[PDB]
């Protein structure tokens, strides 16, 4: 996926976190409630790693972009 696809999906995974955590509340089965923090930190395990992903996009046109200007 391009830049603008990056962004929307890193913002679905914390909208979906968000609702995911929302979910738990204290009236909830202590198991359920345990299984269900072990997927949110699943999801956001994956908004970090696309954290990343976004960085490295944006750094790499930052980055080429700036070579080009330092030739000579």
């Amino acid at each position: 996926m391009n830049l603008k696809d990056l962004l929307a999906h890193r913002e679905n995974l914390m909208d979906s976190a968000k609702r995911a955590r929302s979910a738990i509340t204290d009236d909830m089965d202590p198991a359920d409630a345990a299984q269900a923090v072990e997927n949110v930190k699943s999801i956001i395990s994956e908004i970090e790693s696309t954290d990343e992903a976004i960085a490295a996009r944006r750094g790499v046109s930052d980055v080429t972009q700036k070579l080009k200007g330092l030739t000579i």
